[PDB]
Formats: C-alpha cells, sequence, structure tokens
C-alpha cells in the first residue's frame, strides 16, 4: 500500500470519473479548500477542553459532512457514472437550530465583535474564515461548471454555524467578547 | 435575531454600499482574507502565557484596526454615501515603533530563519505569512479597481510587524532562533 | 537594519535577480504559499510533546528543505545571474522512507479517515492541506513560466508524507483514527 503514486508529479490529477484536471484548476481548488477546512475542524476538536465538551460530537459531525460536500464538488455534473449524494435539507436545518440556540443563550450585540477569545472559540473563528474561503473557491467553479448548489447552501451556513459556536465556547468558558470599536449597530 | 438570512445561497453579497457582488469577487476575497488574518490574531493572541504578557495589548489593537482596513476595501471609492475612514499615518508609525524596538533587543541576523521556535512565535509567524496573502489579494482588487492605498501600506507594514515580535516572542521565552543552513547574508 | 524598507508599499516587489512584480503574481504567490506553509510547519513542530519527540528533527529539516524550494520558485529560469539549487531526488526519497515507514507501523485502513485526532496529528493534516494549496500555486506558476520541475515533485510527495505523519502522530499517543462514513474502499 503507497499512498504515493507518483501520477501528480507533474501537475495533473484525477477527479471523480474520467477527467485529468490540472491541480489548480478551479474544482480542484473548491475541494481541496474543503479538505483544509475539514482538517481546521479536526484541529479545533483537538483543543476541546472538560468546560466544551458539548462542542465536540458536532465538530466530527461537521467533518462527516464536509467529506459528503467534497464528494459531490469532486463530480462533473454530466458524469453518467457517479451521482451528487449530499442533499442540503437536513443538514442544513441541523446547523440553523445550533445557531439558534447558541444565538439566544450567548449576551446579545448589535457591533461586529473580535474574533478572539478562548483558544477554542478563537479557533472557531478561524474555522469561520476558511470555512469564508472554500465558498469563496466554491463560487469560483460554479461560475464556470455546473455545481450541486446544495453544497453552496450548507457551506455558506456552515460559516454562521462557526461564528455563533465560536461566541458559544467563549460563554461556555465565561470569556467575554470584545467590540469592534468602530463598529455601527450591524446585527438586526 | 438571525444571523443567517439565506440571501447568499446564490453566490451573491452585498458590500458597504448598494452593490452586490460575487463571492470570488476580488474586493469580497481582499477583506474576507483581512478577516481571516484577524481570526488568526485573535487565535494568537489565546496563546500568551506569562512571559509574553507584554504582547497581548497590541494584538488586540491589530484586530481594531484590521476592522478599520477591511471596512475601506469593503467600500468602492466611487460610493457616495461612504467614505474610507483608515488613515495609515499613526497606525503604521506605531507598527515601525515596534519593528525597531524588536529588531533592537533580539540577537541580530544576517541570514533567513526558520520561522518556529514556541508556539506563540510560531503563530506569530503563521500571522506574517496570512498578512502577507492578505495583501496579494488587496493588490488584486487594486490592479482593477481604486482602493485607499493606505490601506496597502499598513498592511505591507504589518507583515514586517509579525515577524519582529515573532523574534521577540522567542526573546521573551529565551528559545534561540534557528538559521536557514542554506541562506545568503540577506538583512543588511 | 531596518526590515521596513518601504519598496513594497505600492504593492511591487523584487524576486531573485532585477525583475519586480506585483505581489498577486504568480511567482510571488507561489513562493509566498510555500513560506506560509513553512511558519505551519514551525507552529506544528511547536506542539511536539514526549511522546512525539521523535518527530522534531524531521519537522525541522523539512523547513530547511521548504527555503532550497521557495529560492527556485523565486528565481527565473532563464536568469543568466541565478541558478536552481534544489535536487528532488534525495530529498523526496527520504519523504518516500518515511512514508513507507509510517504507514506499515500504523493501523491500516481501506477507507477516508477524518483529518483529526490529537493536537499534533491535526496540525500535521493542516501542513498536508497547506502544502496542497502551495502546490495549486506552484503548478499556476508552472502553467505561465518554466520553473524547476523537481520542486514540484517534492512538494507533490510531501503532502503524502504529512498525511502519513498525521497518522503516524495518532498512533504515537494512541489516538484511534476515525472513518468518514460513507467512504468507500479508496487506499489499495
Ligand atoms: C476525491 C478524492 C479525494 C478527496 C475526498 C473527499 C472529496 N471529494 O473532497 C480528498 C481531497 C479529501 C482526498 C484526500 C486524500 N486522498 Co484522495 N481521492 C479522491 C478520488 C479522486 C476519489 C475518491 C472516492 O471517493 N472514490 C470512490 C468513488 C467515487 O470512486 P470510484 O472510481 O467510482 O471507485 C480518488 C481516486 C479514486 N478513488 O477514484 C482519490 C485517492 C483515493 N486518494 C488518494 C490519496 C493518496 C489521498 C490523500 C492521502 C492525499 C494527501 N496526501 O492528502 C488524502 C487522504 C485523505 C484522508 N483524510 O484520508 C489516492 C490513494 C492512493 C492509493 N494507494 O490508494 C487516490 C487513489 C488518488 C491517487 N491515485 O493518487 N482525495
Ligand atoms: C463589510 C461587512 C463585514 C466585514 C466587516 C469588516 C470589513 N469591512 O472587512 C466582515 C467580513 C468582517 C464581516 C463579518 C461578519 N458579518 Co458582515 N457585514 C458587512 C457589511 C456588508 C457592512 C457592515 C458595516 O460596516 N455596516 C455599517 C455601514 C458601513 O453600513 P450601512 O449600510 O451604511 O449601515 C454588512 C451589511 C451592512 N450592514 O450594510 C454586513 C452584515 C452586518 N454582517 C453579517 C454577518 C452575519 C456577518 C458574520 C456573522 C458572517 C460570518 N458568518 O462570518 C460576520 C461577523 C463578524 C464579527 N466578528 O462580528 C450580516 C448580519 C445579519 C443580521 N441579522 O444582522 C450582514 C447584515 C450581511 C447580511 N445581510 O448577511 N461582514
Ligand atoms: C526570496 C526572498 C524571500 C523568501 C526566501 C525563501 C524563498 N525564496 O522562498 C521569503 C518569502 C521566505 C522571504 C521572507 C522574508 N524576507 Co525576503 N527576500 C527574498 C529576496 C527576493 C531573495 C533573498 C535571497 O535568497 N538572497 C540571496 C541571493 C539569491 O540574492 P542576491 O541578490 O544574488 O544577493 C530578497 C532580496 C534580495 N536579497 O535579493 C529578500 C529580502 C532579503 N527579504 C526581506 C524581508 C524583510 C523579509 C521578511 C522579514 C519579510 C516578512 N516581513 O515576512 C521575511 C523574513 C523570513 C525569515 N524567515 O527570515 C528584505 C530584507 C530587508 C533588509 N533590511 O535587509 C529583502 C532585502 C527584500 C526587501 N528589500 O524588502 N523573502
Ligand atoms: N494539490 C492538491 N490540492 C487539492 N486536491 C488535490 C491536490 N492534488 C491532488 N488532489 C485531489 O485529491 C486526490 C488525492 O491527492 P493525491 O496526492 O493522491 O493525487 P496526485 O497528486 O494526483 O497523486 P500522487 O500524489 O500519488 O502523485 C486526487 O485524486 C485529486 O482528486
Ligand atoms: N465567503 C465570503 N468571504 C468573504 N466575505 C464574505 C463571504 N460571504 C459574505 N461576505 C461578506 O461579509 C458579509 C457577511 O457575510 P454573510 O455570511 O452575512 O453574507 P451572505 O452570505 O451574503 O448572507 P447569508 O450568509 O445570510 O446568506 C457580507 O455582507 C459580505 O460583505
Ligand atoms: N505579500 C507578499 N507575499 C509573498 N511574498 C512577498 C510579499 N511581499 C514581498 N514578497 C517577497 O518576499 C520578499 C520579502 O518581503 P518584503 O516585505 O521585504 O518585500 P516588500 O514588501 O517589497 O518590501 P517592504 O516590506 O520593505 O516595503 C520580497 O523581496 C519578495 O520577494
Ligand atoms: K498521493
Ligand atoms: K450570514
Ligand atoms: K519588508
Ligand atoms: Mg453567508
Ligand atoms: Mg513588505
Ligand atoms: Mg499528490
Amino acid at each position: 500500500v503507497k499512498i504515493y503514486t507518483k501520477n501528480g508529479d507533474k501537475g495533473q490529477t484525477r477527479i471523480i470519473g474520467k477527467q485529468i484536471l490540472y491541480k489548480n484548476d478551479p474544482r480542484v481548488a473548491a475541494y481541496g479548500e474543503v479538505d483544509e477546512l475539514n482538517s481546521w475542524v479536526g484541529y479545533t476538536k483537538s483543543l476541546i477542553n472538560s468546560h466544551t465538551q458539548v462542542l465536540s460530537n458536532e465538530l466530527e459531525e461537521i467533518q462527516q459532512l464536509l467529506f459528503d460536500c467534497g464528494h459531490d464538488l469532486a463530480t462533473p455534473a454530466d458524469d453518467e457514472r457517479h451521482s451528487f449524494k449530499f442533499k442540503q435539507e437536513q443538514p442544513t436545518v441541523w446547523l440553523e437550530e445550533k445557531i439558534d440556540n447558541y444565538t439566544q443563550v450567548v449576551p446579545a450585540v448589535k457591533k461586529f465583535i473580535l474574533p478572539g477569545g478562548t483558544q477554542l472559540a478563537s479557533a472557531l473563528h478561524v474555522a469561520r474564515t476558511i470555512t469564508r474561503r472554500a465558498e469563496r473557491q466554491i463560487v469560483q467553479l460554479m461560475r464556470e461548471e455546473q455545481i450541486n448548489q446544495d453544497v453552496l447552501i450548507f457551506i455558506n451556513r456552515l460559516s454562521d454555524y462557526f461564528f455563533a459556536a465560536a461566541r458559544y465556547a467563549n460563554y461556555l468558558e465565561q470569556q467575554p467578547d470584545m467590540l469592534y470599536r468602530n463598529s455601527k449597530d450591524v446585527f438586526r
């Protein structure tokens, strides 16, 4: 079992189906960024402590979902042999219930917060912004190729999830959020 | 209060003013990368310990400044309703005094250093390179649209600040820097 | 000694040789991403503990090699004054022996694993995906300019190294890997 095949040494790689693409192709970038997010989520999960244990399981669940998302991003819409498997409905509602819960429990802001606080909250804000980077790449792909739009819906919602969870993480250790000092009242 | 509006589910988003852009638009990428840097800085700040407490306040200050920078990056130069608020002068001189101080105190190198050392120093080198990534995106934007050039000045200087602070962080725990073994004498 | 020259304040910068490029130029991005990887590796190394000490030296070695790689990426192929110095052969075989060893020792999977586990294993998966991001940028450069193809070979192999090392890191603390629940048997 050798994970190195050396077939990518010239800069091309296989997607799902028969097509090979350059490694910088917008599709390869899209699921590559999802993979980087997925690794970051694993890193974030590794920072869980006794105050923040309640977040551990859902972070693992998100990793499972990001594999499902990446699968579809790797799959051309006109590949006869492979189909999209990701359905946004249940995963996205699941995220929304957590955003709702976490928004309700934490102290309310009007103003932008500094992305920071505890190590876990800060890692969740990093997750938030990597998710947003991945989303930009998914949009890049979408503008050139037919994608499963369900992935974009979920990935969009997911960065709201990470924002909400980051604030929740601070709340779980009673670390106050800090406000952006020049912020207008932006959350309504 | 629902932070999820679902208006971005199709890949477009509002900037400051009335314009909507695709999420992968160079402007949205520019302030998105600034936001990722901002989250990283929060993460770096969360790693401060009793040896490195002297760096905590300025890292928070940098977060405030990155919100000011992102505001202007989000604002088209011909938006009648919104103006640039960021002025580079004082923030950049403030960075320069710290670069000066930190450069003076730490052991002098000629040669490239390995970006590493303590956890905080290493996080500061990560900050350095995320700042540089954000700067590249700001330049991408600048080549297509009129930006507040003050933001570029500050963001340029900021990666020098993170280099200097990373070396300072090592010095604060008396962790020696390691040299790149094939380095020419590059700092003069 | 002032590391800030202010010459890049307008968005252009020098490469090796006489050429100046915009900071978002594909070459500047390529070695800039290598620099971000290099900083991440330093961060990963800073997470080493008594269980994982055996990985510390090779991570430092990888930092040395990434400087060698970046040098060549910074060097145009037709620069009369500067030459490529990186040779892939020995560094890449060195990576392969470690991939082999680490693959052999850890429990075998068929299926995709969640990128996660201990803090160090998770950081190694982050390294894996930053390496892959850098590789995409190196390919972007290659499609426009003649590069030292040895760098691409090594950088390709390196993300396999980080995958193998991440699994090894889990094994060193006896943290089980978790499988992607919808994975097909992909490793053969
Ligand atoms: N740099 C990269 N960024 C994102 N995705 C990649 C990258 N390289 C390959 N891929 C995708 O992820 C899968 C696994 O990567 P892998 O390294 O095995 O591919 P490869 O580089 O083509 O092969 P090899 O590394 O054996 O030469 C590939 O089949 C491809 O779909
Ligand atoms: N992926 C992204 N990367 C960077 N910036 C973004 C991204 N998506 C939106 N933005 C910018 O940041 C602000 C807040 O993001 P937000 O998620 O609220 O926007 P949206 O995705 O358009 O809306 P929603 O998530 O409610 O559907 C936006 O108004 C826009 O200026
Ligand atoms: N944002 C960036 N991303 C990646 N590489 C960069 C970036 N800016 C400069 N470089 C490269 O790295 C080297 C060091 O960066 P440095 O900040 O010293 O350059 P500069 O911005 O042109 O100068 P200064 O910061 O003094 O105005 C440069 O010579 C150039 O090769
Ligand atoms: K491989
Ligand atoms: K939102
Ligand atoms: K500089
Ligand atoms: Mg959104
Ligand atoms: Mg500079
Ligand atoms: Mg490969």
